[PDB]
């Protein structure tokens, strides 16, 4: 059983606190938390190539992709490693994440450990979108917040 | 990975960015970057269990150990995995720091990746001290600032 944690946070009022649980190698993720001080909607939450918060969540890099894909949304074959859709914020401006996902892992090739997990402005379109950036980012916009997974107790 | 990066953190302000760079699997990391809004003189400098800022600096855990020895100094064999001695600071409160070590990593059972690098509060004796704590924490004291170890482009 690996687990793994990121706290996110960024320039404004952005904070959250997300858990990983992968009980058995090459087996599903799960994915829990909470976000609070965003935007009542959907909020694009990726997993970023580099765990590097330099010069804050730009410093991050693209979504992290070793396989070449293009963007797309969890539940499609076509997608980056590091596509975990949306989070849904209520009026409150809270989004309570509970993901399971069997792409992303906390070891091997697709391990996450290491990298940043980040929030953003606006919705991911899962690569739905009407436009050439809609299928490399989702149009998903700004990082409001992020911060490097790492491994937990 | 042969790069990796951590932004450090804490009241102060204490901020610091520290840089691991690592050739070969089998060769040694040279870690370089800054640490500023210290006290002059040593401050211990280790790499923590988990990559775990939850509650800050605390949910860091104890010394990375994987090979349950004591705690000691770089140049010792007996020694943490994570023991990297002390970053020494002037009294513009800046510690340039600048080391090799053969015993971290950046793959494999001993690898840094998503594990917490924290500057302390005082200096670590480095297991010399005379007394029980000096060879499990070597009395650096409080944790002054961390980050989480990221891959780096
Ligand atoms: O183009 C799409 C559309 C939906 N989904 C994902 O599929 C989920 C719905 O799954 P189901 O309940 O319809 O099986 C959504 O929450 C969304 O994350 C995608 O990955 N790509
Ligand atoms: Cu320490
Ligand atoms: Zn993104
Ligand atoms: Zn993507
Ligand atoms: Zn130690």
């Amino acid at each position: 059983a690996t687990k793994a944690v990121c706290v996110l946070k960024g320039d404004g009022p952005v904070q959250g606190i997300i858990n990983f649980e992968q009980k058995e190698s090459n087996g599903p993720v799960k994915v829990w938390g909470s976000i609070k001080g965003v935007t009542e909607g959907l909020h694009g939450f990726h997993v970023h190539e580099f765990g590097d918060n330099t010069a804050g969540c730009t410093s991050a890099g693209p979504h992290f992709n070793p396989l070449s894909r293009k963007h797309g949304g969890p539940k499609d074959e076509e997608r980056h490693v590091g596509d975990l859709g949306n989070v849904t914020a209520d009026k409150d401006g809270v989004a309570d994440v509970s993901i399971e996902d069997s792409v992303i892992s906390l070891s091997g090739d697709h391990c996450i450990i290491g990298r940043t997990l980040v929030v953003h402005e606006k919705a991911d379109d899962l690569g739905k979108g009407g436009n050439e950036e809609s299928t490399k980012t989702g149009n998903a916009g700004s990082r409001l917040a992020c911060g490097v997974i790492g491994i937990a107790q």
